[PDB]
Order: C-alpha cells, then structure tokens, then sequence
C-alpha cells in the first residue's frame, strides 16, 4: 500500500538531481551515497535541518526517465574514504567531496511519459521533468511524483521509518 510511503513523505522537501552519467547512479544505488556541487550542497544541508525528510529524485541527463528517489539520512560529510565517482568534464575529487548518506526508497525507473501531467509551481508550473540540477520541487508535486514510481521489492522502508 502507500501508507508507509505517505508517512515518509509527509512534510518532505524534494530536489531534482541530474546525473551526467549512469555510472554514478549505479554506484549510489548500491552504496547509499550521493554528492553534489557546492551551490546545491548548501541547500541540501539547510533542507536536511528544515525538513522531516529530504528527498532526492534522480534523472540521468538525456535518458528521458527518472531512475529513482532516495531520502537523505545525513548532512554532507567530508573526510570519509573517497567515493570513486566517475567525474564529469573538469570536476575534482574535492569539487563534490561532500558525501550525503542516502536511503533509497525506489530504485526503479519512471519514464517522463508517466509524469507528463505534473507541473512544479516553484518552476513556473512547467512539467516536473523540466528543471535545473538541484531544482526544488513543491511539496504536493513532489509527493505525487514519488507516488508515481512502481513499488520496489528490493526496498524495506523499516530502516527509514526508524531513522525518523
Ligand atoms: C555524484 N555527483 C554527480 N555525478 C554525476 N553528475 C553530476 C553530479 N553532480 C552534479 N552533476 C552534474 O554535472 C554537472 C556539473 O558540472 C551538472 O550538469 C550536474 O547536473
């Protein structure tokens, strides 16, 4: 059912995350970590204190799809073992050195075709698939977008529910 997911998403903030490459999303899905640029890292740490849950919704550039969504379980961390990210054009192993711990809620894909009815009021009521990396998605739009994803049998929400 959706009671568990709705509980997780009650009073959540939502952010569109754009990856240039599939490799880092595969790494992140397995390991439960993500890193962003400094501009977005500040917003995510502010949000992590502001919010009961902070949800990252992933889309690989040019894929036409979202690849899943995850909940921050930590503020950005520096100083851990390096994550061997596939670094894009001219980015440093310290340009995204801040590491967020994340718990995946859904690792299954959602094609942009299934979310075409949803617009983000905080991006001029454009369809939610449209957005800059780190674009914040308004509460109800983000909630409905997350509810569109198919159930993921690899995920157990018990840990997340306990972390809250
Ligand atoms: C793990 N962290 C990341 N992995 C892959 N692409 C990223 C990324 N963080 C930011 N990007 C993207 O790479 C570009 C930064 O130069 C932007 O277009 C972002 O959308």
């Amino acid at each position: 059912g959706t009671s568990k997911l709705k509980y997780v998403l009650q009073d959540a903030r939502f952010f569109l995350i754009k990856s240039n490459n599939h490799e880092n999303v595969s790494l992140a899905k397995a390991k439960g970590v993500w890193s962003v640029l400094p501009v977005n890292e500040k917003k995510l740490n502010l949000a992590f204190r502001s919010a009961r849950s902070v949800i990252l919704i992933f889309s690989v550039r040019e894929s036409g799809k979202f690849q899943g969504f995850a909940r921050l379980s930590s503020e950005s961390h520096h100083g851990g073992s390096p994550i061997h990210w596939v670094l894009p054009a001219g980015m440093s192993a310290k340009m995204l050195g801040g590491v967020f711990k994340i718990d995946w809620i859904c690792r299954r894909e959602l094609p942009f075709t299934k979310s075409a009815h949803l617009t983000n009021p905080w991006n001029e009521h454009k369809p939610v698939k449209i957005g800059r990396d780190g674009q914040e998605i308004e509460l109800e739009c983000g909630t409905q977008l997350c509810l569109l994803f198919p159930p993921d049998e690899s995920i157990d929400l018990y840990q997340v529910i306990h972390k809250m």
